């Protein structure tokens, strides 16, 4: 008996990491429960009974419905559970909602988690970081289809196995944003300064594939609200595809299941539309945005026949793929035990100066990509360093951190795709003009944990903020989970070791950038009626924006910007409320499989103009300043970033 049905484009919900309390001493109370529709009628393990708030004779009032528990003793909670009327009926179905924990029950404080459940028949879940508490508090916001009711057929509460507080001066972890689909792609949508997600849909409990749809959700900062899923027939089966965002700003997605298929992301629209279709079959391939817009890719996996996975180049002008065969993907392929089925996947891209592209690895061989004429490959020397030669990285992390002095942070990653152990190499690639053997060092003593499938994001101030993963990769089994991340500081060529989370984040997983300063991580899984489907995200807060106290630290305030776009080599005038340091841009970035190459940081060199008034220059070369959209922070003495202006990067 499987979750849901096919008529609904159903998926297990993965449950948080512990065991179910015993709800034979709890103690609930609700706004109001219909007569026949108790509110213990929740938790009386009957998957027929529900708890119902008033309707019919009694009147219909509308939500915000709660539903309350008194443990009568300390628990250390790390989720919740909640299974709708199952009689086929929708009345009440839980919406948007908020969990709160309390150690007395009258101080509930800020949510632990919030979102929106999709609105199906199957058991849903709330994870969290785990906190002790007595008290658990579920709000209904709104219902599935907008009706008055709330009703809940059976609510339970998680324990961890342990508790250990969070450590002063290493982030925060929290809160839980709940999704109605498993974050498998990701973006930060420029125009709307959103958080844009989206997946494929499988699952082999029901068999007969629909064919071609894409789900897809989006979640809000400024309001915090998760909107409702999206079922889009785009034709389109990506599961492993290649994502950009072009030098306009529009989010390009590549390949998978259908191996030629290219959607767009219609902001304006907020639709997905159908591009051209790529030359060559491909799927688990990366793309990056050239300095000129345009969008190259390379590699495919393996296709019947003969085809090889060359190179190709998409025009948002003209709309067109055209193939660069000479571009050859032999000289990136690694020696994994697959063979071209992985070799040829998530290459580490960045775009770079006059058309050129730059693949650092997962290959220890790094390679020069061209893109004029039929296009062109140039070894650029093997990634390495005094401790030796750097063993095939499959599904390591390559992130750049400083585009004008080109440097490259890469870490982790395993030699085979899966089934192999994952190493802490992590090197410093600095990248010089195209042709060039750039020259590489290791990266301090290398990562603390070992992991593959993790995910990274460069933030304001320089440093790398290295998430999730596991040990050893297994595609979605949550195993040998690394639930410590990193950062890596370059000024002091350091890793540190930030709070753990409690959530396993691993094959198909997600990280990205937000506006304000923090990231957003998630997803995991997409396999059917598996259990590691996680339906949600959660917000790290960086060190950066909290004081000594443990308050949120006063941030640095940009009070106006001369423009919002600039060609490359112009200059922008701004103003701030205090004095800055310093300043920088950071691309917009996508997310999926590991890959990232639409993200980077350019320091920027400022001008003091006296007053709070400064200025500064974009960088001239395109192949540094990609075009399309970036953040603007600007940081204090004290490290502390501001929330990011948004900047349109031109020719
Ligand atoms: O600069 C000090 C810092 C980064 O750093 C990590 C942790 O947050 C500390
Ligand atoms: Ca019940
Ligand atoms: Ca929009």
């Amino acid at each position: 008996i499987p979750e849901g049905s096919l008529q609904f484009l159903s998926l297990r919900a993965s449950a948080p990491i512990g065991s179910a309390i015993s709800r034979n001493n709890w103690a609930v109370t609700c706004d109001s429960a219909q007569s026949g529709n108790e509110c213990n009628k929740a938790i009386d393990g009957n998957k027929d009974t529900f708890w119902h708030t008033f309707y019919g004779a009694n009147g219909d009032p509308k939500p915000p419905h709660t539903y309350t528990i008194d443990m009568k003793t300390t628990q250390n909670v790390n989720g919740l559970s909640m299974l709708p009327r199952q009689d086929g009926n929708q009345n009440g179905w839980i919406g948007r909602h908020e969990v709160y924990l309390s150690s007395d029950g009258t101080n509930w404080g800020s949510p632990v988690a919030s979102g929106s459940w999709f609105a199906d028949s199957t058991t849903k879940y709330s994870n969290f970081e785990t906190r002790p508490a007595r008290y658990v508090r579920l709000v209904a916001i709104t219902e599935a289809n907008g009706q008055p009711w709330t009703s809940i057929a059976e609510i339970n509460v998680f324990q961890a196995s342990s508790y250990t507080a969070p450590q002063p001066g290493l982030g925060r972890w929290g809160p839980t944003i709940d999704l109605p689909i498993v974050p498998a792609a990701a973006a930060i949508e420029p125009t709307s300064g959103r958080v844009l997600m989206w997946s494929s849909y499988r699952n082999d409990a029901f068999g007969g594939s629909p064919g071609g749809i894409t789900l897809t959700s989006s979640w809000d900062p400024s309001t915090g609200i998760v909107s409702d899923r999206t079922v889009t027939v785009t034709k389109h089966d990506m599961f492993c595809p290649g994502i950009s965002m072009d030098g306009n700003g529009q989010i390009v997605v590549t390949g998978g299941n259908d191996a030629k298929k290219t959607s767009l992301y219609d902001s304006s629209s907020d639709s997905w539309i159908p591009g051209p279709d790529m030359q060559v079959a491909r799927g688990y391939q990366s793309s990056a945005t050239m300095s000129d817009g345009r969008v190259f890719t390379i590699g495919g996996s393996w296709s019947g026949g003969v085809f090889e996975k060359n190179g190709e180049v998409y025009s948002p002008s003209s709309k067109t793929w055209t193939s660069l065969p000479n571009a050859k993907v032999n000289p990136m392929l690694t020696a994994d035990k697959q063979g071209l089925y992985r070799s040829d996947n998530h290459a580490w891209l960045f775009g770079w100066k006059k058309g050129s592209v730059f693949q650092a690895g997962p290959s220890t061989a790094m390679n020069w990509y061209y893109t004029s004429g039929s296009g062109d490959v140039k070894s650029a020397g093997k990634r390495q360093s005094n401790r030796g030669v750097a063993p095939d990285a499959m599904c390591g992390n390559a992130v750049m951190y400083d585009a004008v002095k080109g440097k490259i942070l890469t870490f982790g990653g395993s030699p085979d795709y899966q089934d192999s152990d994952a190493t802490t190499n992590a090197h410093i690639i600095t990248l010089g003009e195209p042709g060039t053997s750039p020259n590489t060092v290791f990266a301090s003593n290398g990562l603390y944990f070992a992991r593959t499938f993790h995910t990274s994001v460069v933030l304001p101030d320089g440093s790398t903020f290295i998430t999730g993963g596991q040990r050893r990769g297994i595609p979605f089994e949550d195993s040998t989970p690394v639930f410590t991340p990193e950062i890596y500081v370059p000024e002091q060529d350091t890793f540190y070791k930030q709070n753990p989370n409690s959530i396993v984040r691993v094959y198909h997983s997600i990280s990205l950038l937000l506006p304000d300063g923090r990231v957003f991580n998630g997803g995991g899984g997409l396999c059917g009626d598996c259990t590691t489907n996680h339906f949600d995200a959660q917000i790290f807060t960086p060190n950066y924006l909290y004081n000594s106290n443990g308050n949120l630290a006063t941030r640095p305030k940009i009070t106006r910007t001369s423009t919002q776009s600039v060609k490359v080599g112009g200059r922008i005038t701004i103003s701030t409320d205090s004095s800055i340091s310093k300043a920088s841009l950071i691309r917009y970035g996508t997310a999926t499989h590991t890959v990232n190459t639409d993200q980077r940081r350019i320091p920027l060199t400022l001008t003091n103009n006296g007053g709070n008034s400064y200025s500064f220059q974009v960088p001239s070369d395109s192949g540094v300043a990609l075009p399309g959209y970036w953040m603007l922070f600007v940081m204090n003495s004290a490290g502390v970033p501001s929330v990011a202006s948004t900047i349109r990067v031109t020719q």
